[PDB]
């Protein structure tokens, strides 16, 4: 009723913006979902550092490392959009910090060095979301390589689905305890980059943690996000873009009016 409705929005949207769009919402009270081309691949760009974060906590949980282990980095010329690690070099920076640097502010230096030295590459990254259940997502380069978001390239991809399912399992599921999971919670609600996104599709008094991406190719942008109603119980919203071509820009207009639709679906 609703959610056919809402499928008719997203068609229209996706005509005006010249382009594919993938969501999934989940409504963790009511169980409701709603789906629109939600097994099909778009491009993670920088929106899996959301999974690179959880995956440190992981590994910090079980004691294999410390939150508050420095890491250097002093001879290392850093990677564009690397604002938080060009601010520390020098003087080391912790473990969890680089990890949240990653996350809220899609540091390219941080997610480069964790993967080299903690998480045993863009395979290790595919590992540990196997791990969780999650067979779509795959990570196959590294920044900035990872963001050429070219169509028909399976390469560092994932379905609305499987990242909405994923995110679901790990700031609301039992893959982290009480306290880690307080603090990847508490990173997501202190991402900067996404309040044009998700973020600007639901009431101010909503808690939102979020993680974007934008490819800066082919239009490709995303944001998933934990939406907390006060008097009501958790959402999950995946939204996905891909554009016709190379040069065409992203949309973050397109995103807050998908958010929204979702939304309103799983009410
Ligand atoms: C991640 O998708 N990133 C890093 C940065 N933060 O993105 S977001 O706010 O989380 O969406 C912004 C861009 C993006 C990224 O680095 N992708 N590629 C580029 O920015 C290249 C720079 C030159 C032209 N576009 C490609």
């Amino acid at each position: 009723n609703k959610s056919d409705a809402a499928a008719k929005q997203i068609k229209k949207l996706e005509e005006d913006f010249d382009g594919r769009i993938g969501v999934f919402a989940i409504d963790t009270g009511s169980g409701n979902t709603f789906g629109y081309r939600s097994d099909e691949r778009f491009p993670l760009c920088s929106s899996f550092k959301g999974f690179l974060a959880a995956a440190v906590l992981e590994r910090v949980q079980q004691k294999k490392l410390d939150i508050n282990q420095k890491v250097k980095y002093e001879s290392r010329d850093l990677e564009y959009h690397s604002p938080i690690t060009t601010k520390y070099k020098g003087s080391g920076m912790t473990l969890g910090d680089m990890a949240s640097a990653a996350l809220q502010y899609s540091d390219n230096g941080a997610t480069n060095i964790i993967m080299e030295r903690f998480l045993g590459g863009p395979e290790g990254m595919t590992k540990f979301m196997r791990s969780i259940g999650d067979n779509e997502f795959r990570l196959d380069r590294w920044e900035l390589e990872l963001n050429t978001a070219i169509p028909g390239d399976k390469r560092d991809t994932s379905t609305p689905k499987a990242v909405a399912n994923s995110l679901n399992k790990l700031a609301l599921g039992n893959v982290l305890n009480a306290k880690v999971k307080a603090i990847y919670q508490n990173w997501l609600k202190g991402n900067t980059t996404g309040d044009a996104r998700i973020r600007a599709s639901v009431p101010a008094d909503w808690v939102v943690g979020d993680k974007t991406g934008s490819c800066g190719a082919y239009g490709t942008a995303n944001d998933y996000a934990v939406i907390w109603p006060k008097n009501r119980a958790p959402l999950i919203v995946s939204i996905y873009t891909t554009r016709k071509s190379k040069d065409d820009k992203h949309s973050d207009k397109t995103i807050a009016e998908a958010s929204r639709i979702a939304i309103q679906a799983i009410d």
